[PDB]
């Protein structure tokens, strides 16, 4: 479904960008702020781009 529609809330649920995407009628939630904040719901490191990748 690519369900990431939670407008002002995607950036509200989280911190330094906030993005809500994983649900998919599975009630999932991956919250991916920015390459510099990712942990459970974006708050640890730049794992995504620099640290791990």
């Amino acid at each position: 479904n690519s369900d990431s529609e939670c407008p002002l809330s995607h950036d509200g649920y989280c911190l330094h960008d906030g993005v809500c995407m994983y649900i998919e009628a599975l009630d999932k939630y991956a919250c991916n702020c920015v390459v510099g904040y990712i942990g459970e719901r974006c708050q640890y490191r730049d794992l995504k781009w620099w640290e791990l990748r």
